[PDB]
């Protein structure tokens, strides 16, 4: 009875703006920042977080499946501690999350094979640690909706040189591109199988965040209420 | 309702030999073997299995992350399977693990990062991770008792000549005395601090199985009955 829905986007469309802005317009509403984005900067977690983050920065080829697992385990923990520790006091409870499992392995896993940053083998292995280790632990992790906040590579480059961080300013545009076509092929042309039949039936909500909604959200926030209401 | 009982040894201590020994004493009595073991000479468990085997064997510092979680998952699987599809029908139902997913992280994943295979932050994951797989997905696969095959390491290198398998032959004495030292301290001295509470009341029977005992395994038989019969 908990609401589950997904903020998915490239990396800087503004997915943490954005339930940032979401968190504080309601008491029912919470928010599940990805754990990633808590590596990106201290408990057992966030030591291994940070040191395989560098890791794979550092060299992919050798990481990325450590880092893709490790990443998708911690996600549904922080998730699953977030289902049953919060909004048991709501009347109409929404649970907010910042991407994925399904993000996870379809997306930034998926792309990290395709770059032969992870051979056949690891893919495989991950695919299967995947497909078993949600349809049970992370069973009920369903969502009931997903939100895609679409923004363009070069807008997401501009908020990766806006939000001026010194460590991802060399992220090239390439990449941003490749991560775009993955979004849209999952999210707006659903042409994208996966392993999880009712994510093909799932409902989906775009949202264009190419302009600025930080002073100016309301028409993003009328069409989130919307959505809500015909879960 | 099902007892769960592993079987725990050095490389060819006899597990194999004893477990299908036991199979064959008791309707009531069935085994779950162990997946390197089927690795060790079709599905995609298999392939998988049969390559993270290959390149661990190649370049244990590269893989040994990698196969460990693969081979732990698998177990669980496995001794899930097993409790699900077997002795429907038993009175007195006992289900023999060769090995356990104790056996997975405290002798092997353990040694390998003792053996710098693994470095701090594959070991410290490895075991985030252990701690949770189980909690999640391994509830009811927690044991009743364990068996220690106690030999000699000079025992076991000469079954391995035995055996016969050429890819065998290379195992140094050296890795047989380490693992040998982590069974001892794990299942006689009983020094091994486990993380999982229950296990330091786990019944553990030790049996010298330096002798051979194919065609002669009563008196071991006879043990195994009289601790089934305490547990
Ligand atoms: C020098 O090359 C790289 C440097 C860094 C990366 C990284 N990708 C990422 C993420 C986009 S992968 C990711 N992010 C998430 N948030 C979640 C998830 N499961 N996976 C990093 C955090 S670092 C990827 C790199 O190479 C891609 C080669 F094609
Ligand atoms: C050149 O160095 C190595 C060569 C081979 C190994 C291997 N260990 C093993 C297993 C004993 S590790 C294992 N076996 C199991 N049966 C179960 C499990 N969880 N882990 C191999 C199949 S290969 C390990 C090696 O490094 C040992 C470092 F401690
Ligand atoms: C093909 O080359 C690349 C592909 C992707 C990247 C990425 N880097 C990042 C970050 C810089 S990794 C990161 N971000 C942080 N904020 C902190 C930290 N320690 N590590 C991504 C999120 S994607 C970086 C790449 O290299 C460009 C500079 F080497
Ligand atoms: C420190 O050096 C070693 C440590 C461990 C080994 C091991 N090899 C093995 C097997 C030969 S791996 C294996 N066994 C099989 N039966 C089949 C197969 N594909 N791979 C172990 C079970 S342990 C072998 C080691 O040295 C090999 C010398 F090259
Ligand atoms: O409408 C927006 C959305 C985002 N940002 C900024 O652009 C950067 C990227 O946004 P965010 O960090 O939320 O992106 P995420 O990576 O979480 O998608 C941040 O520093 C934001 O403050 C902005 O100025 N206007
Ligand atoms: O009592 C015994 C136990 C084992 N073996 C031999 O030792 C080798 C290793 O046996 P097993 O496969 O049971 O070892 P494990 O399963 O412990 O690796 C095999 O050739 C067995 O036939 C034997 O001759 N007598």
């Amino acid at each position: 009875r908990i609401k589950k829905i997904s903020i998915e986007g490239n990396i800087a469309a503004g997915k943490s703006t954005f339930v940032n802005i979401l968190k504080q317009l309601s008491e029912d509403w919470e928010v599940v920042p990805e754990p990633v984005a808590r590596w990106s900067n201290l408990t057992m977690e966030q030591k291994n977080g940070g040191n395989v983050l560098q890791m794979m920065y550092e060299k992919p080829e050798r990481w990325s499946f450590t880092f893709q697992t490790y990443a998708c385990l911690s996600r549904i923990r922080a998730q699953l501690a977030s289902l049953n520790g919060k909004l048991k006091d709501a009347e109409k409870p929404v649970l907010f999350f910042e991407r994925s499992v399904y993000s996870d392995r379809y997306i930034f896993a998926s792309n990290l094979y395709e770059s032969e940053s992870m051979n056949e083998t690891e893919w495989t292995i991950y695919q299967d640690w995947h497909d078993w280790m949600n349809n049970q632990f992370g069973q009920s992790l369903e969502l009931d909706g997903i939100i895609y906040l679409q923004a363009t590579p070069e807008t997401c480059l501009h908020r990766i040189y806006l939000r001026g961080r010194n460590e991802e300013q060399g992220i090239p545009l390439e990449y941003l591109e490749k991560l775009h076509y993955k979004h849209e092929s999952w999210l707006l042309h659903r042409t994208l199988k996966t392993n999880f039949d009712y994510l093909q039936e799932v409902p989906i909500l775009t949202l264009d965040v190419n302009e600025d909604f930080k002073d100016k959200y309301e028409s993003l926030v009328e069409k989130v209420k919307e959505f809500l209401s015909t879960l």
